């Protein structure tokens, strides 16, 4: 692809993000399901395409494949853990 910035971000090529100027990051995976993440919450918002959305807190467990995709977004983390001001 023929472009200078890209606001969405491709992790493992298994899902895919995007950027929100708010700092929410919507991250969609190759499974067809959403996840919409606030940056420095926990507390995260899974969409699933047969018309199920469910909320996880830090109160709230996730199924297997829920954890499992959500610990391809701890990349991103790592990225925020890049020598910063930002960052302490």
């Amino acid at each position: 692809g023929s472009a200078q910035l890209l606001k969405s971000v491709f992790v493992k090529n298994v899902g895919w993000a995007t950027q929100l100027t708010s700092g929410a990051v919507w991250v969609q995976f190759n499974d067809g399901s959403q996840l919409v993440v606030q940056a420095g919450v926990s507390s995260i918002s899974y969409t699933s395409p047969n018309g199920q959305t469910t909320r996880y807190g830090e109160n709230e467990k996730l199924p297997d494949y829920i954890k499992q995709k959500l610990q391809c977004l701890s990349s991103i983390l790592l990225m925020f853990s890049n020598p910063t001001p930002n960052f302490h």
